[PDB]
């Protein structure tokens, strides 16, 4: 069978046969790959820098279903959920591993399980998510977007603690989100926040790309060159209700973004950044404390925002039909080798998905 | 102006020129009606089933056009208006929320304290006014009718967070299932919401069902029961629901007869109105209720954030279920074509979900 | 061993020496009872009016003190076991809450699958165990009533987070009004937790108070009501409640009486178990409690963090409410007593709060 | 009338008799006052550390009503709450400007309302909260122990973001909290943790006071010496579900006690910390996005967390009766003028709660 193959902890990828009989097996369902997404996290592993020989790569994955098995349907699109329970604590056994208090959950293509960049696997029904013909064209972002919408979740379960956090006409509409980082995190992050109703500013040190342009113009977006810093921001616009670090960046981003966050703001660290030391003063901290703010660590969907997710691209071919186009970089044929291990071992400028089809 | 008009005790409607100098101004934005859309509450009020005024401007479900950029409003942008508004004085309505006032002095456009929105147009405060996009002009206005479901669910699933584990083996709602008793608009749109959620619904009517329930049947993966002759066949083959939703307008009898089918820690949610019966409830029916954590709720009203879920809804159903939502609008009336016009404002049609008219 | 014990279809009581080797074990802590608890699950299983056993150790209600130190307990701890324990099978027993049990086939001790507590000594699993600080051992043993009503509290005020501001203007409770029906030991330990809470309270009987209310009255500052001719005069003066709690064990016409009593967004607490009647709900009533976002809501069991902060009430009790707290023991009756024992197990004294039960 | 006054944002501070007609009044009912309590916000007023000519000082009061007035009897003795709002936010509207989003509320004793430490004041039933005479000789710390209630209350309510954070038995039996500094507010935190049967560690940079000895001992609590470090705590103890920084200190305590967080843990910050600046690195802050952990700041208590307060403090005469008894410090006269400046001026060592009593 051909698969996607890496051997960890060591660097390096390779495109090729395999023996299907040593690959991992999740239960009775059969699914032929037709779609991968790469993402950072695949990157990583290709560059070293995170009884089998091998892992097979990757945890974003749309497939066929090949017959029919109980709920599902030859021909039914099914994506897999990627992160599965340690078996052990009470977060994973009610179908939660995204709250695993022992750190031995399974993550597909990463650990403790292949991934799903081979011809075909199966899988057990409780970890497929259904995928409408409707929106297989950007179905693949599920994966991506159901971790954006478990943070959401959270963000706003969080901010309850605030006896009213709904403005006066009983949404949150005048709630602003401050979004750092482009690139598929914080473009997902600002549909999914606008979505909700909230104005969203995105930043960037630099001026907007066309799919950015396309995102402002559309969904009403804002944009703030951030290259010379916050300062002009916070004059023109004050302070923030939610402010989202999707970067991959150097943790001083934080410094220049956190005097930016307005009275029972809530700051979510999504992206994991990679660099740096960021110093908080006493002043800092204090002012935290008397004005209810809270940081929290965002990481992870389960499968019920992989079907918020769904319904939410559904929305989107509707609400935001040319960003939604900009969604999908471009796609990579399974059989071109040169092309795929290039887009395998690194991001192009501007990207926001790249897909792997199987043909 | 062109208003369509009734004279609320006595049955009556007519479709004629008013002085606009009488009629209900709310806020400062100028706004041109496009599309009212017409439910039982109107009918209600035409057939004469339900203060210095001759009379009251109908309808509460509008789409108009905003005749000149204001604040966040750019001309040209299409707008719904939230139909209740706060009584000014309880908690709930000051923060926008008179679904729940505490006082019930609380207005409702085109029924009580208010003119509705069945006029060329109408002055309106933006905290009012919901942004519909284009994109869902066709059903967009169904969004005022989806708000009060967005909001029943919602609520729903706030309140079954008093049971520790609601969710399934796999972390979802796909495995609670939900009987929906009634079909028709308020029906249809608690199942394709439910459906949306991702939860097993089943809608009960007691005949087969019509085009478009099949239609919806088919796309959404739902089932019926013909409940023609009770529930006894649907309890033996499928067992019990954990939420059961009464959107008949029927006699209460309809309760005694779902409340059996009510699984463990289930949620019986009365949003229907019922206009006539009296249904007993026995001890034994009673202490169940208690032994198994069940809950009976009364479901009443959206607001202007169920309005802006409605609308994101409605737009993933144009993906999701094209053949179901291209069926939801089930004719326009034109505003000039009066003889149709009146017909559809006195009665329903069989098999009706919604009827729209067009300002013309 | 000495154990109270009865044959569960049939009435009949006895007090004799049975088969240790016969009894249930549920872990490896050996407990020797110091104080059973009666209540009228206990006289309605001794009247008949409700496995290869013969018998059953009667009671649910233990307090016993920890023969050997183990694991966190120390030899001389009190404690008290939860009585209803997990079907082994669904989501909300494996998580410690079969309160909410899924199957309806928890274990519950005294009653049925399970041996109980009226028995010189058991052994037990920790995690079935409250502490029981020696500091509240005279009324310790109410932690398991009051138990079930920490749960039924924290439950309605769950709910009504579905309420956007059901706070007051002070950001308290203090101006939501909660009737309770019935008094004796469900409806006073009701009282006194909804007081607690800073609630106002009436509560009401079909008679004046008893002395121990009287005294709950004046100490807790809580209302009364005589309704033995009925609640006219109770909405005439007071006018409607937030919350009504049924804790009668009465005839389900009583709902008839108290429903419209209740206010808009209110709850109805169904705690008691009605064990006659049929009561008729009327489509005025039914659709006036969905236009008022009403819920009713049947309450059931407490489970192990209700024990623990019932532990925290009782003490709290002896020093805010010191008269009150010190009549919730009607009386203590020795094991050797058998006379006076047996009587007190098939019948209720009038205006009994708790017999108390002490092995010497 | 005799008052204790402050001349802000100068330091100093005299106990005199001052005209009456230019006191604040805040409603219809009159309060002869008969404590106060001294905590470090008034030493911070005193020392200048933070129409009319000088502010009454005290925001921690208990009187006795002179008369009967609708709710409130003659003889009755009430708290003020010292909080109150600014009149223009949803969060205040509601009663809970703890949440306040303008910063412009007012605070009595410190800003824009006098204080309490005065002979009698007039009050609003709305900001009265009935204090038992059962509970008179410790119900002075019903204000402090509000703010702790209030803190717990959101911990908790935030930590409903986790599908199960409850054990095996449905409790919160088998979560660990460490408490860092222990003082007045330390030990509330303790004692209401250990109430709600939490395990709880209290640290301190010594071995522990009597007072604390006797909540060791009384409510079984842990207590680690921190004097050189957190080390053999995690390697004895391992990580903790909740940490509460308790100190006035260096925020350099938060860079020892964030290793100790456990997965899906919470870190509240309540301690107004006056030096220091503390370096975040990118493995750290990586980890706390990994792990779903959460940092909060904690402030104010509002008239609900003060009866909260009092059925607590009236249930630890019965649970914990020494440990109670050791709240109240000392009981100063307002007639003792240079005891009285000095406790104003300055803190003894390992002082619970200082009362004035007015005779
Ligand atoms: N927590 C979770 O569950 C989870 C899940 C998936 C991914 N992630 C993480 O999310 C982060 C974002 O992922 P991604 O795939 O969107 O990353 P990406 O493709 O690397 O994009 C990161 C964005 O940050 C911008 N950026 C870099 N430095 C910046 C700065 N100082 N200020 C403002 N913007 C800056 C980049 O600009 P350019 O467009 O010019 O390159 C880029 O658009 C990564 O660390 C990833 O590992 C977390
Ligand atoms: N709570 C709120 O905030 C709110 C808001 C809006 C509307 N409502 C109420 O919701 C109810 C439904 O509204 P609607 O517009 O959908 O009314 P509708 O158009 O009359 O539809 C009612 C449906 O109930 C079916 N039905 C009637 N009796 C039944 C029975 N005994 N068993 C099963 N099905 C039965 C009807 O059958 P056929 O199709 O064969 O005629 C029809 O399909 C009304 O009472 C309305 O006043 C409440
Ligand atoms: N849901 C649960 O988890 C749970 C747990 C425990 C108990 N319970 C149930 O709760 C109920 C009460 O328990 P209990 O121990 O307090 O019973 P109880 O000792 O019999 O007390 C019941 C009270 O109801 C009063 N009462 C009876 N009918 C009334 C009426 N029509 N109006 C007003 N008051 C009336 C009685 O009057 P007098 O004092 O004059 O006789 C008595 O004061 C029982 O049904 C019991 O089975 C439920
Ligand atoms: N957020 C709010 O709403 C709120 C409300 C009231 C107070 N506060 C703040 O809470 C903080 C605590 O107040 P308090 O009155 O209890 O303060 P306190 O009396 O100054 O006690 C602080 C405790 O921290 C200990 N400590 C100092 N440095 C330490 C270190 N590095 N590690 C461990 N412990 C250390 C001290 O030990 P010793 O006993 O030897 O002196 C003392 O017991 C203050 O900053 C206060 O302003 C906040
Ligand atoms: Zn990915
Ligand atoms: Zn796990
Ligand atoms: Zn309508
Ligand atoms: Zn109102
Ligand atoms: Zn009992
Ligand atoms: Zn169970
Ligand atoms: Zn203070
Ligand atoms: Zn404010």
């Amino acid at each position: 069978m051909k698969a996607i193959i890496v051997k960890p902890p060591n660097a390096g990828v390779q495109v090729k046969d395999v023996d299907e009989k040593k690959l991992d097996s999740y239960g009775k369902i059969k699914i032929r790959t037709i779609y991968n997404g790469i993402c950072g996290t695949d990157r990583e592993i290709v560059n070293g820098k995170l009884g089998k020989d091998f892992l097979v790569l990757g945890h974003e994955a749309i497939g066929v279903v090949e017959e029919s098995y109980h709920g599902f349907s030859q021909g039914d699109l099914v994506m897999p959920v990627n992160r599965r329970g340690c078996g052990i604590c009470r977060n994973c056994l009610v179908g939660r591993p995204d709250f695993c208090e022992t750190g031995e959950f399974g993550e597909a293509g990463i650990h403790k399980m292949d991934g799903f960049m081979r011809e075909w696997w199966y899988d057990d029904p409780k970890y497929l998510v259904k995928i409408p013909k409707s929106i297989e064209d950007i179905g693949i972002l599920a994966q991506p977007l159901a971790d954006i919408e478990k943070s959401i979740e959270e963000i706003l379960e969080v901010q309850k603690r605030v006896p009213v956090w709904t403005c006066d006409d009983g949404t949150l509409n005048c709630r602003k989100v401050l979004v750092v980082g482009t690139g598929p995190i914080g473009v997902l992050f600002t549909l999914l926040f606008r979505t909700y109703g909230l104005e969203v500013w995105m930043a960037n040190r630099r001026e907007p790309t066309e799919v950015e342009q396309t995102v402002i113009e559309e969904t009403k977006t804002n944009y703030y060159n951030s290259s010379n810093g916050y300062d002009k921001l916070k004059d023109s616009v004050g302070k923030f209700d939610v402010i989202i670090d999707a970067t991959g960046a150097d943790v001083n981003i934080l410094g220049n973004v956190i005097p930016l966050l307005g009275r029972n703001g809530v700051l979510g660290l999504f992206g994991f950044s990679t660099s740096g030391s960021v110093p908080l003063d006493y002043k800092t901290l204090q002012e935290i404390v008397h004005t209810n703010k809270t940081i929290i660590g965002l990481v992870n969907g389960q499968k019920p925002h992989f079907q918020q997710a769904v319904v939410h691209l559904a929305s989107w071919k509707t609400l935001y039909p040319k960003a939604a186009k900009m969604l999908i970089t471009k796609t990579v044929s399974i059989n071109d080798e040169k092309e795929l291990l290039k887009v395998l071992r690194e991001k192009e400028h501007g990207e926001i998905k790249i897909r792997i089809l199987w043909e």
